[PDB]
Parts: C-alpha cells; sequence; structure tokens
C-alpha cells in the first residue's frame, strides 16, 4: 500500500527547525519559527503560567473529558478578549466558541465546518500569508485564492491593489484577514482602512474569517482587536480563529479558539451543533491543560496583572530589538536602508532578502530565516546582533 | 451564510452527558460514557500521574513547540507497549509514531493520510462498533462498510459470519480491528481466531487498522496486545491508533498515538513525511502535557510500578462489578439470564436492552445507558447497584 508514497516536501517553517538541530556549528542563529526569546535566547514558561499550573496541580479532582467545546469559562474569556467586555455580540448571545488544539486547530475546524455545512468553495488569503493557510484550507477541500497586499518596493500595504484584487471575490466567498501583526509582513491596515474593508465586505457579501494569533503584540490587547471589532460591529456573521500560543508562551499546550457569530442566538446555536459534530469527528474534545491555565490566569486578578506585564515585556523587548537591528545594520555597512523594519508590528521582519541570500546565510553563516526573507526579530538578542548583522551585510 | 444550517443530531455517547447534567433528580445513575469510576463514583486523577505532573512543574524549562510528531520518548514507549520490547518492527526501524490528540485524533490522522496518499476508498468496521468510527472515516472521504461480528441471541462472536462478511472486502481495503475489550460488545476473538484473521488478511490484501483504546483492561498490558502482535508478525504494513485516555485516566489531556509500519525503514519514513504533512494541516503539533506525563511515568521505574498497580486496581474493580451486577439482577427478579455479562472484557456490558427499554430507564428512572444497550460497568458501585438493578428489572 505504501510503496509509491512520495516524500512530502519539508515544511517551510517547521523543517527549518530540523536543519538547525542537525547543525554542528557553534554560533548558529535561529531566526526561523515564530517563538519568542528573552535577552538570553531562552523561551521560558511565563511566571503567570507556572503559578496557574501549581494551582491546577493542587486543585484538579479529575481528568474526565471536557465537552466537545471545552471549558465554558475559557470560551467566555475569549469572547471578552476579542469583542470587548460589554459587547453586543456577547449580550445578544450571537457568538459561540469552541476551545481547539491551537489556532491551527481552529482554522481547521472552521474549514471543515464551512466545507460540510455551507456553500463556500473559495477562501481568499493575502499575498504573502502564513505558509500553512493554503494547506489547512486545501485539506478541507476549499480552494485558496490570493489577494494583493504587500508592496515590496515601498515595503507598504498596497491598499488599492488589495481592494481591486478582492473585486474578483464573489458573494459567499470567505476572505481571511489577520487580526494585527500580519504574518509575515508586519504591515497592517490603519483603523480607517479596517472600516473601509468592513463596509466593503458587508456590501460584497463576503464571510470574514480572522486569524488572530498575536493579540497584544502590537500596541495592546484592546488596541489590537480594533480591526476585528470594526468588523463585528457591522457583520451579522463571522468566524475567528484565535491562538494563545504566542501571547501566553503556551506553544506546545495547543491553546486556541474558534468562535462563530451569526445574526441571532438561535442561528448561531444551530450552526454550532454542526461545528461540534465536526470536532467530534476530528479529535473529539480539546486538551484541558493549556486552556485551564489560560482560564485561570484570565479569571484571577493578580494572575492576570502579572501576565499582562509579561506580555508587555515581550512586546517591548521585540521593539528594542527591531531598532537595534536597523542601527547595527547601518553600523555594519548594510548600505541599504532597512528602516522600514522599524514600522512593522509583531515578531517578524520581512527583510526583503532573496531566496539565495537566505540560502547563503544558513549554508555559509548558520543564520536561519524562512526562504521568504521572514526573520524572527524576537529571536534576536544583543549578544547575537553583531554576528548576525555581519552575516547579513556579507550576502547583500 | 448560516441561515439554513440544520442542527446536527446529538452524539449518541456525548449528548447523553448533557441530558444527565440537565437532570434535576437525586438518584440518577450514569452508565453512559466510557469513563472509569472508583467505589465512590469519582474519577480521580491517578496518583502516578499527579506525581509526574509535580515533576513536570518542577522540571519544565519551556513550552516551546514539540515537533509535528511529538515527544520522541513518548513514541518509543508506545512502540514497546504495542509490539514488545525486543520487537523486530522496533529493531528493523519499520515503525514510526506520531503523538496525537487522543485516539480519535489518531484515527483521524490515519484517515486523512490514507485518503490523500493511498488508493483506499473503503474502511470496514464491525457491527456493532464505537459509534464515532463511521463519522471519522466519513470525514476524511472514505466510505464505511460493515462486517458481521456479534451474535445477539447467543451473545457470542459469530466468527463464520465475520469471515463470510469480510469476503466482500477487496485487496487494498482497510479493515478496522479493535485491540481487545471490543467497544461496545466486550466480545473478543481467541488468539487462534486472531491468527486465522492475520493469515486471511495477508492473503486477501487488506490493510489492518487497529483501534487500541483499552490496553490493559482485559488481562494485562502484554496479554491484551496479542491479537495485534499476531498481526504485526506477518504483515508488512499496518497502522495502529492507540489511546491512553482510559488506561492512564488522562481523558481530557488528549493522549494518543498513530503508529505506521511499512516493509522497511526507508518506506515507512517516506510514508511518515506524508503523515506529518497531514498533521500540520490539521492541528499543527500535539499537546505536550498529557504525553510528557505518559512518557515520564513509562520511563521511570517507580512511577511505572505505581501506575501498573493502579491499572490493575481499575481492571479488578470492574470485574467485581460485573459479577455484582449479574448476581443482583438475579436477586432482584430479572428473570433473564444475564450471565453472558461475566464473559465480556473491558468497561462495557452490551446488555441486550431494546431502544425503548433504554428510553424508559432514563425517562422514568434516571438511569443512563447508550441507546444501543451498552452500559458502563465501571460506572457501577455497590451503593448504586441496587436501585439500578431495580430500575432494569422494572423495564424488562
Ligand atoms: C502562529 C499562527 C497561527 C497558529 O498557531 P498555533 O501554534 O496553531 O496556535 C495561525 N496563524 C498565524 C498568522 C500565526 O502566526
Ligand atoms: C475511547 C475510544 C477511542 C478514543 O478515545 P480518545 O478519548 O479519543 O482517546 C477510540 N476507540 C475506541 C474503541 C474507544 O473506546
Amino acid at each position: 500500500m505504501f510503496e509509491n508514497i512520495t516524500a512530502a516536501p519539508a515544511d517551510p517553517i517547521l523543517g527549518l527547525a530540523d536543519l538547525f538541530r542537525a547543525d554542528e556549528r557553534p554560533g548558529k542563529i535561529n531566526l526561523g519559527i515564530g517563538v519568542y526569546k528573552d535577552e538570553t535566547g531562552k523561551t521560558p514558561v511565563l511566571t503567570s503560567v507556572k503559578k496557574a499550573e501549581q494551582y491546577l496541580l493542587e486543585n484538579e479532582t479529575t481528568k474526565n473529558y471536557l465537552g466537545i467545546d471545552g471549558i465554558p469559562e475559557f470560551g467566555r474569556c475569549t469572547q471578552e478578549l476579542l469583542f470587548g467586555k460589554g459587547s453586543a455580540l456577547i449580550n445578544d448571545k450571537r457568538a459561540r466558541t469552541a476551545q481547539t488544539p491551537g489556532g491551527t486547530g481552529a482554522l481547521r475546524v472552521a474549514a471543515d465546518f464551512l466545507a460540510k455545512n455551507t456553500s463556500v468553495k473559495r477562501v481568499w488569503v493575502s499575498n504573502p500569508s502564513w505558509p500553512n493557510h493554503k494547506s489547512v484550507f486545501n485539506s478541507a477541500g476549499l480552494e485558496v485564492r490570493e489577494y494583493a497586499y504587500y508592496d515590496a518596493e515601498n515595503h507598504t500595504l498596497d491598499f488599492d491593489a488589495l481592494i481591486n484584487s478582492l473585486n474578483e471575490a464573489q458573494a459567499g466567498d470567505v476572505v481571511l484577514f489577520h487580526g494585527y501583526c500580519h504574518n509575515p509582513t508586519g504591515i497592517d491596515p490603519t483603523l480607517e482602512q479596517w472600516q473601509t474593508l468592513a463596509q466593503l465586505s458587508v456590501e460584497k457579501g463576503w464571510l470574514p474569517l480572522f486569524d488572530f494569533a498575536y493579540q497584544g503584540f502590537a500596541r495592546g490587547l484592546e488596541e489590537d482587536a480594533e480591526g476585528l471589532r470594526a468588523f463585528a460591529a457591522m457583520h451579522k456573521e463571522l468566524i475567528v480563529a484565535s491562538s494563545y500560543s504566542k501571547n501566553f508562551g503556551l506553544y506546545n499546550e495547543r491553546v486556541g479558539a474558534c468562535t462563530l457569530v451569526a445574526a441571532d442566538s438561535e442561528t448561531v446555536d444551530r450552526a454550532f451543533s454542526q461545528m461540534k459534530a465536526a470536532i467530534r469527528a476530528n479529535y473529539s474534545n480539546p486538551p484541558a491543560h493549556g486552556a485551564s491555565v489560560v482560564a485561570t490566569i484570565l479569571s484571577n486578578d493578580a494572575l492576570r496583572a502579572i501576565w499582562e506585564q509579561e506580555l508587555t515585556d515581550m512586546r517591548q523587548r521585540i521593539q528594542r530589538m527591531r531598532q537595534l537591528f536597523v542601527n547595527t545594520l547601518q553600523e555594519k555597512g548594510a548600505n541599504r536602508d532597512f528602516s522600514f523594519i522599524i514600522k512593522q508590528n509583531g515578531m517578524f521582519s520581512f527583510s526583503g532578502l532573496t531566496k539565495e541570500q537566505v540560502l547563503r546565510l544558513r549554508e555559509e553563516f548558520g543564520v536561519y530565516a524562512v526562504a521568504s526573507g521572514r526573520v524572527n526579530v524576537a529571536g534576536m538578542t544583543p549578544d547575537n546582533m553583531a554576528p548576525l548583522c555581519e552575516a547579513i551585510v556579507a550576502v547583500l
């Protein structure tokens, strides 16, 4: 049965981690996967999560199965994080959320749901976008179409091109928007652009699907939710696939949510019963650990205060590294102006390096970036800034 | 988009838990979902797992992403549990395992893999079988066909009917076998019958897929793996979807494995790269908590000794409850011979109650069983044995 199975091509983001491991050189630098690193190049588990874990260890009475949709409090906390505390979606009971294995699991659950319960056949994703989007939607049977986004010459958001590209999108098409900290560009729409987009989609009949994986990494929790709320305020339907992997440093615990909003309570509930059937036929019910950690921290005032500060530290440290990167590039002889980097949000800098420059950096210098030129600024520390910038200016 | 979505029919096993919760009556008894209960009707987290969790809390340095396939040691321990310590599959590097979100997640991963990488279109499942099998395979696009299994009059395994049914199965078809403690009947093949089945499938060209969710609940760990090893010994290819939800009381942590075996190392590896691509497009990488708990317990001699005894206690207590059930049924006036119940393995007794008897028990007596007549003997305690048996003899 398996004789003719061909080998899958390595994952552009995840297979990079394997190469780096297989690397015997001393000063290799990993600017690949989107995992936060502190000043010492470690990825510690947050103090707020260690505390919640101790609490879980003291207080859990059972490992009995959660419901298909997970921990209710987890869902309630997600809705408030996404939509706002006194939100109308919340008060009108227009939203239902299922806890899922990470944001990827939420995107998948959304895909399967749409594929088996609606008339959707096409999903629009930006160019460029997180490389695994195409793959998740293609797995559910939907096709992926691309809309213009980034202007590589000017390193800006080419809004008119975005708009004109999206004009090929039909009524009933799913259009995927990133929350904030666009992966991989770091280029995001202004709020005005978000309102323009919100009125346009309501008018063209698109179903918005938001991939929200970096809430809190640009300006703050409530601020990063602006585009999505602008949308929620005028759409009767939408789905949001959120992740707590990056903002809680809970990467391997697989914590995410897929929230579904419809016109009213009765409709969203009927629609949710199908989402649940889709979950049951996939992984059955979600893993409790990471999500009860998130529910515990979010529900406890002291624990939340500590987490928000840890998230504030992550954000500010990345901001400090961006600056250090553009300055050091200048001091090291990079004769190109990399200052556009100062203008991007999140962990990623779309460097504008060619696929061959990216190949040379890793092959001659052990510096690891995604072939697209995406670099992890959060993976940069003041100790590796110099050798890294020397490697870069040498392939330029 | 969601206006015409119909409500999904409630899950036969999982929606039962909701009804039971919505129930305001005092003495309701839940004999529904396959979750173990101790003499007091609680589902404690095992002492061996609480200890491993403390260790994890003390020793974890990061929550950084696991590989798509998980914790390597988890995979190694699974292979030894399934195939044996000095196994040829292990020594020849013929097997590859991916850690998955539960056994369901493993069945799904297997389905997606087979659907997108082989020429499989049909999966054969027993009649009856775990209700969610059809649903997982149908989700991947495969069709489910049924093979004869249980003789309801004699409450035995109708082996000739099994064999003759399976004759409609073509070369290249997937045939799903349960490890041991067949869900829902508790009726399993003798080892001789397992060897007969192993030679037959090798001859007819079937690809065996084992759902192993109760290893250790019939006779013991190594003993319950007999049928599967009988098969492994003569098949060049097979996939096993195992679960640690029941044998480690780790239900909500979602701990399972999908192991893939091919003719040689090169083939299984090439085949595994596609399994990994399938995982990446679903939930990305698996949740660490439950699996590192399992790896820790399995790798530590003291911790393993304690777990094996806890599993021995679970098994023996269920055995004591079966007996108590048939005796009390006799003492309570159940004029039907329920002694076949003594002959079943695992947590489930296929009672032979009609769908209406099952409806009356829950509606008039608050006793909850699956509509199929499947009862959870592990959910029985000496405190609820009497009112439960009185309810049953009253609907007979
Ligand atoms: C990280 C990420 C995801 C999901 O990651 P999970 O680790 O599955 O939580 C989804 N979309 C984007 C844009 C991401 O950056
Ligand atoms: C419990 C069970 C499964 C899987 O359960 P998970 O909770 O997903 O680990 C699969 N097959 C059978 C026969 C089962 O009893």
